[PDB]
């Protein structure tokens, strides 16, 4: 199940990085933007929808965490945001099953 793998280590790595959002308000709402996009994409993959309506909450998600990457770039967090967009374009890729 390879969906399931990359969304269990998405959903980890968002909430590691949010233990350390606690004083960035636009940092901490970026973070929930992705979580709550990962799983409306990882619902709609349950579900049976299309590749299209998949990747374009993926697509939202990877939006948000390039937002909150450079964020990170300059307050802390690139790395774990890094990974995450990461993880993000290879449930993008799986989509189209």
């Amino acid at each position: 199940d390879e969906y399931k793998k990359y969304y269990q280590q998405a959903i980890q790595l968002i909430q590691q990085l949010k233990k350390a959002l606690e004083g960035n308000p636009e940092m901490k709402k970026l973070a929930d933007k992705v979580l709550a996009l990962l799983k409306q994409a990882y619902a709609a993959f349950k579900a049976g929808r299309s590749p299209e309506e998949i990747r374009a909450l993926l697509r939202k998600a990877i939006e948000a965490a390039k937002k909150l990457a450079k964020l990170g770039a300059s307050l802390g967090g690139f790395d774990l945001a890094k990974r995450i967009i990461e993880l993000l374009k290879k449930m993008y890729e799986l989509g189209g099953l």
